[PDB]
Protein backbone atom coordinates (compact mmCIF):
# COMPACT_ATOMS: atom_id res chain seq x y z
CA UNK A 1 0.00 0.00 0.00
CA UNK A 2 2.36 2.70 1.24
CA UNK A 3 5.26 1.55 -0.95
CA UNK A 4 3.33 2.52 -4.09
CA UNK A 5 2.91 6.11 -2.84
CA UNK A 6 5.19 7.33 -5.64
CA UNK A 7 2.87 5.81 -8.26
CA UNK A 8 0.06 7.68 -6.48
CA UNK A 9 2.09 10.88 -6.88
CA UNK A 10 2.80 10.19 -10.54
CA UNK A 11 -0.91 9.54 -11.16
CA UNK A 12 -1.87 12.82 -9.48
CA UNK A 13 0.69 14.75 -11.52
CA UNK A 14 -0.74 13.07 -14.63
CA UNK A 15 -4.33 13.85 -13.59
CA UNK A 16 -3.43 17.51 -12.97
CA UNK A 17 -1.50 17.86 -16.25
CA UNK A 18 -2.84 20.28 -18.86
CA UNK A 19 -2.78 17.51 -21.51
CA UNK A 20 -4.57 14.93 -19.34
CA UNK A 21 -8.13 15.94 -20.24
CA UNK A 22 -8.86 13.05 -22.70
CA UNK A 23 -7.69 10.43 -20.22
CA UNK A 24 -9.41 11.23 -16.93
CA UNK A 25 -12.42 8.90 -17.37
CA UNK A 26 -13.25 5.88 -19.57
CA UNK A 27 -14.11 6.62 -23.17
CA UNK A 28 -17.87 6.60 -23.63
CA UNK A 29 -19.01 4.14 -26.32
CA UNK A 30 -22.16 6.18 -26.86
CA UNK A 31 -19.95 9.16 -27.76
CA UNK A 32 -17.21 7.37 -29.74
CA UNK A 33 -18.63 4.90 -32.23
CA UNK A 34 -17.02 1.48 -32.13
CA UNK A 35 -14.35 2.56 -29.66
CA UNK A 36 -14.46 -0.61 -27.59
CA UNK A 37 -14.82 -2.65 -30.77
CA UNK A 38 -11.41 -1.41 -31.87
CA UNK A 39 -9.75 -1.10 -28.44
CA UNK A 40 -10.03 -4.43 -26.61
CA UNK A 41 -8.51 -3.16 -23.34
CA UNK A 42 -9.55 0.44 -22.60
CA UNK A 43 -7.75 2.24 -19.81
CA UNK A 44 -7.94 5.65 -18.15
CA UNK A 45 -6.60 7.51 -15.13
CA UNK A 46 -9.75 7.12 -12.97
CA UNK A 47 -9.61 3.35 -13.45
CA UNK A 48 -5.94 3.34 -12.42
CA UNK A 49 -6.73 5.58 -9.45
CA UNK A 50 -9.41 3.19 -8.23
CA UNK A 51 -7.02 0.24 -8.66
CA UNK A 52 -4.31 2.02 -6.67
CA UNK A 53 -6.82 3.05 -3.99
CA UNK A 54 -7.90 -0.54 -3.32
CA UNK A 55 -4.37 -1.95 -3.35
CA UNK A 56 -5.03 -3.77 -6.63
CA UNK A 57 -1.58 -3.21 -8.13
CA UNK A 58 0.79 -5.97 -7.04
CA UNK A 59 3.80 -4.06 -8.42
CA UNK A 60 4.82 -0.71 -9.83
CA UNK A 61 5.41 -2.45 -13.18
CA UNK A 62 1.69 -3.30 -13.40
CA UNK A 63 0.84 0.36 -12.83
CA UNK A 64 3.29 1.43 -15.53
CA UNK A 65 1.74 -1.07 -17.95
CA UNK A 66 -1.70 0.49 -17.41
CA UNK A 67 -0.23 3.95 -18.01
CA UNK A 68 1.31 2.82 -21.30
CA UNK A 69 -2.00 1.19 -22.24
CA UNK A 70 -3.69 4.61 -22.03
CA UNK A 71 -1.21 6.00 -24.55
CA UNK A 72 -1.04 2.93 -26.81
CA UNK A 73 -4.85 2.96 -27.02
CA UNK A 74 -4.82 6.68 -27.84
CA UNK A 75 -2.25 6.23 -30.62
CA UNK A 76 -4.23 3.25 -31.98
CA UNK A 77 -7.48 5.21 -32.25
CA UNK A 78 -6.51 8.87 -32.71
CA UNK A 79 -4.66 10.65 -35.50
CA UNK A 80 -1.28 12.06 -34.56
CA UNK A 81 -2.35 15.64 -35.38
CA UNK A 82 -5.74 15.41 -33.65
CA UNK A 83 -6.33 17.15 -30.32
CA UNK A 84 -6.49 13.88 -28.38
CA UNK A 85 -3.66 12.40 -30.45
CA UNK A 86 -1.39 15.33 -29.55
CA UNK A 87 -2.36 15.03 -25.89
CA UNK A 88 -1.45 11.34 -25.79
CA UNK A 89 2.08 11.95 -27.07
CA UNK A 90 2.56 14.79 -24.59
CA UNK A 91 1.34 12.62 -21.71
CA UNK A 92 3.39 9.56 -22.71
CA UNK A 93 6.61 11.60 -22.54
CA UNK A 94 5.49 13.15 -19.25
CA UNK A 95 4.93 9.71 -17.76
CA UNK A 96 8.23 8.41 -19.16
CA UNK A 97 10.06 11.44 -17.71
CA UNK A 98 8.61 10.80 -14.23
CA UNK A 99 9.24 7.05 -14.41
CA UNK A 100 12.90 7.53 -15.27
CA UNK A 101 13.29 9.74 -12.20
CA UNK A 102 13.04 6.50 -10.16
CA UNK A 103 14.12 3.88 -12.69
C1 LIG B 1 -11.98 12.10 -29.09
C2 LIG B 1 -12.64 11.21 -28.03
C3 LIG B 1 -11.72 10.89 -26.86
C4 LIG B 1 -11.62 11.56 -25.67
C5 LIG B 1 -12.32 12.80 -25.14
C6 LIG B 1 -12.89 13.87 -25.88
S1 LIG B 1 -13.48 14.97 -24.88
C7 LIG B 1 -13.12 14.25 -23.48
C8 LIG B 1 -13.42 14.80 -22.10
C9 LIG B 1 -14.55 14.11 -21.35
C10 LIG B 1 -14.82 14.82 -20.03
N1 LIG B 1 -13.64 14.81 -19.20
N2 LIG B 1 -12.47 13.06 -23.72
N3 LIG B 1 -10.69 10.94 -24.94
C11 LIG B 1 -10.20 9.91 -25.60
C12 LIG B 1 -9.13 8.97 -25.08
C13 LIG B 1 -10.83 9.85 -26.80
C14 LIG B 1 -10.53 8.80 -27.85
C15 LIG B 1 -11.39 8.66 -29.10
O1 LIG B 1 -9.62 8.10 -27.69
Amino acid sequence: HSDLTFCEIILMEMESHDAAWPFLEPVNPRLVSGYRRIIKNPMDFSTMRHRLSRGGYTSSEEFAADALLVFDNCQTFNEDDSEVGKAGHIMRRFFESRWEEFY
